[PDB]
């Protein structure tokens, strides 16, 4: 099967989603030696706003479209696809300002397409992507998780998620880590042990 | 005093938002002759993803840094100020994917600042931008309001304006545009009503 790897962070070495998005892949390798993983780095790699030239590029066809709107056209087509493709998603999700980071969101705005992820129907919108497992890595300096202020992180996530038909979902939150080395470290212990016993 | 207008829709003339935040913003010129308007469209002219390269171009000293750095420290620095002196906020703030665009929340990266707009405390961090009247423009396709899938919404933006210390809010709010000319008729009527004569 095929593991789609996203992180988010812009922390590099010192992330704490990147560590953890990364032991939950080599986790998920070990328990299925066939997987076959692709990596994309959403900070290193960042997808442009989705714009009104993502728009137009859209609506316009390949053989009138400038170099602009190849691009555009390019970027949503090789992002969906390659979601579309994905058997298993790891997401790492940081949660900067209260929410994701726009690098996330811009990826969001790429793989929520109508007919492809989810679609209309007479009797409302359905998620298309029932077959697809998500892990979810959520970090964030305070504690938010049930409360007002988590709205805009993982709460938000499960929305989107479950609007494209995500059923299979497990969250690994490594939150608190801004209280100090001592809780950083075993929201961090805590998070390595949900994925070694808990997971697979 | 000044008044703040931001836009962050994508659809340019056919934008909920846009024509709701510019009557906002007339009725308020109209109420109050001596307002300075300042104009900040988020979609023509798109803040960079709050990146690695933010955070480092802020820790390195001007004289040292290259232009890709005074470029993010001149981005920031510019948002950043032009938020911190105006007395009021008009804001566009549609709703795509579940959440606001990555236009909008890449200017509340930039505005959310340590030490500027809200403060770590030994008792806690506390907003600094109590004195701003922020007055919201909520455009949504469905009708979300209320219920878990509006967190990345509304509830979202009421987290992060509330950390920054606004307590003068208003929100003029334009949803169930999605169900047809008629609602989306209605729901416009229902908000210029709102402009008329339930805001100043």
């Amino acid at each position: 099967m095929k593991l789609l790897h996203i992180d988010s962070s812009i922390l590099g070495d010192n992330s704490a989603s990147r560590q953890l998005s990364r032991e939950v892949v080599e986790a998920w390798k070990a328990a299925d030696p066939s997987v076959e993983v692709v990596y994309r780095d959403l900070a290193a790699d960042a997808i442009a706003h989705f714009s009104a030239a993502t728009l137009v590029a859209a609506g316009t066809p390949e053989d009138v479209r400038d170099a602009a709107q190849a691009f555009e056209a390019k970027l949503s087509a090789e992002t969906l696809e390659e979601f579309l493709a994905a058997d298993a998603v790891v997401i790492g999700a940081p949660m900067y300002n209260f929410t994701v980071p726009t690098q996330l969101k811009a990826w969001i705005d790429r793989v929520a397409v109508a007919g492809k992820t989810f679609r209309y129907t007479e009797a409302g919108p359905q998620g298309l992507c029932g077959n697809k497992k998500v892990v979810l890595v959520s970090t964030a300096g305070g504690l938010h998780a049930g409360q007002p202020t988590g709205a805009g992180h993982e709460d938000f996530l499960k929305v989107f998620l479950g609007f494209i038909g995500i059923t299979d979902l497990e969250i690994v939150r490594a939150h608190g880590l801004a209280y100090g080395p001592e809780q950083r470290s075993q929201a961090i212990d805590a998070a390595q042990a949900q994925i070694a016993s808990e997971l697979f």
